[PDB]
């Protein structure tokens, strides 16, 4: 049929401080939430007190703990870490019915890693080798996963909008996730989930670039980031774009960007006004792409604010970059994203949670006649 039903809604989380899985480590088993992330490659969990952590990884009340007598550093651009390698038996308890020796990495140091009442104490990287640390060398958690146990080299993840929730599906793609058709985009290269735009409109206007703006030096699809972090040329032609289409109100300077809350009286909040997102991206038939569209239910993400109710205040979830284009949360959470590895490709439907109103859906349409794709591309 099409049914995951013990992986449907497995993961949690606080708006702005990312997706996590219940995972355990150990024998005895801990418990520990873990946060899913397509951004990077390192499996890595607290195994020592920090200030923001409820619980953490005690290494020694494992049985099955395993010293891999050898050090391992991992930067972000959110924040660092640094390790104590090692492995030991790990499993998902709402996830796939198996248990699988891993590489571990305990943390003992880390800086602006670990957020304030996030409740999550590790990290699941979940893409690939290439830009695992130390190096390519240390096999991660969903290769060691595919190596040890039968299931499907493929997980699905559906980031739902509103603290927040999802469902990280492993081993297969569960239909009542979305609507309408899969389509999918190559992934150029495994390393980064790294993908490419051929073309951006905002409410169907042509941004007008040339393409290569819009994966400068590369797009990822990136479940630890938040926003759309956009190159800084294609973030200033969006923005201005996106103030012409909502001009009908204007909003303080430090809004766009990021630095200030817009509010209105509760259900009053005018999404009409804002425009629609559409990102073309490569198709697997030669000289074809499909489109993404999202609404400003995505990009304008939710604040709870400390002065009352009758007010739904919003953060513009649109930021500027110099790493590339990365298609965080936001993107995500307008769509059904199946990372289909064993077929090197990356599969977008209208995600059957997302948040819309009436006369709007975040959309998923194709073919479309586009040419010159592989320029787009980044050398
Ligand atoms: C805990 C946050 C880790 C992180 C930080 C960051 O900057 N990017 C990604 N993909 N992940």
């Amino acid at each position: 049929t099409g049914s995951f039903v013990e992986m449907v809604d497995n993961l949690r989380g606080k708006s702005g401080q990312g997706y996590y899985v219940e995972m355990t480590v150990g024998s005895p088993p801990q418990t520990l939430n873990i946060l899913v992330d397509t951004g990077s490659s390192n499996f890595a969990v607290g195994a020592a007190p920090h200030p923001f952590l409820h619980r953490y990884y005690q290494r020694q009340l494992s049985s099955t703990y395993r010293d891999l007598r050898k050090g391992v550093y991992v930067p972000y651009t959110q924040g660092k870490w640094e390790g104590e390698l090692g492995t030991d038996l790990v499993s998902i308890p709402h996830g796939p019915n198996v248990t699988v020796r891993a590489n571990i990495a305990a943390i003992t140091e880390s800086d602006k890693f670990f957020i304030n009442g996030s409740n999550w104490e590790g990290i699941l990287g979940l893409a690939y080798a290439e830009i695992a640390r130390p190096d390519d060398s240390l096999e991660p958690f969903f290769d060691s996963l595919v190596k040890q146990t039968h299931v499907p080299n493929l997980f699905s993840l559906q980031l739902c909008g509103a603290s927040v929730g999802g469902s990280m599906i492993i081993g297969g793609i569960d239909h009542s996730l979305y609507t309408g058709s899969l389509w999918y985009t190559p992934i150029r290269r495994e390393w980064y989930y790294e993908v490419i735009i051929v073309r951006v409109e905002i409410n169907g206007q042509d941004l007008k670039m040339d393409c290569k703006e819009y994966n400068y030096d590369k797009s990822i699809v990136d479940s630890g980031t938040t926003n759309l972090r956009l190159p800084k040329k294609v973030f200033e032609a969006a923005v201005k774009s996106i103030k012409a289409a909502s001009s009908t109100e204007k909003f303080p300077d430090g809004f766009w960007l990021g630095e200030q809350l817009v509010c209105w009286q509760a259900g009053t909040t005018p999404w009409n006004i804002f425009p629609v997102i559409s990102l073309y991206l490569m198709g697997e038939v030669t000289n074809q792409s499909f489109r993404i569209t999202i609404l400003p239910q995505q990009y304008l993400r939710p604040v709870e604010d400390v002065a009352t109710s009758q007010d739904d205040c919003y953060k513009f979830a649109i930021s500027q970059s110099s790493t590339g284009t990365v298609m965080g949360a936001v993107i995500m959470e307008g769509f059904y994203v199946v990372f289909d590895r064993a077929r090197k490709r990356i599969g977008f439907a209208v995600s059957a949670c997302h948040v819309h109103d009436e006369f709007r859906t975040a959309a998923v349409e194709g073919p479309f006649v586009t040419l010159d794709m592989e320029d787009c591309g980044y050398n």
